[PDB]
């Protein structure tokens, strides 16, 4: 359910997205990134009609990491109509992320 | 004694944990902008103080075992080691004056 976005695809996949997109800016070795990943997938499976969930590997896509000044990981950014509207830092439980996504799901 | 050094997952135990000099490790990444700001600051501190303090750089994505070991979730993170004990954790880019103040008593 989760989609992979890159520096090349970001504009089409996220900024030009008809529906809201939550982007997980993550890195490979980071504990909280490993933990939040399946939580996001379970959210994407449950709320797929309302919300797209995307992953952006910061090490592989440094242009987009830098554009949103990602300096803590994971950083989750909600995009609505081309604009970043929520920024959530750290692993979060399913319930905590659903709090942050209230009115979007 | 006058310049920064590189440390790795393979070299960390010998270079940092077993060092008799204090060591300041810069946990940095290619994808993180503020790391570019702090790098020359660290070099300037090494020039002035390298006989007393080793300044080491650890690229977190190349060295995932050490990055995870110190639970570095913000970049850059600078960790001071004294006798292998992590005694201070400094988060984010800092000015030369600011970093020198963080290193009070060390340099
Ligand atoms: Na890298």
């Amino acid at each position: 359910a989760t989609v992979t976005v890159t520096d090349d695809s970001f504009q089409e996949d996220v900024v030009s997205s008809n529906k809201p997109v939550l982007v997980d800016f993550w890195a490979t070795w980071c504990g909280p990134c490993k933990m939040v990943a399946p939580v996001l997938e379970e959210i994407a499976k449950d709320h797929g009609e309302a919300l797209t969930i995307a992953k952006l590997d910061v090490d592989a896509n440094p242009e987009t990491a830098r554009a949103f000044q990602v300096t803590s990981i994971p950083t989750l950014i909600l995009f609505q109509n081309g604009e970043a509207t929520k920024r959530i830092v750290g692993a979060k439980s399913k319930s905590a992320l659903l709090r942050e996504l209230d009115g979007v799901v």
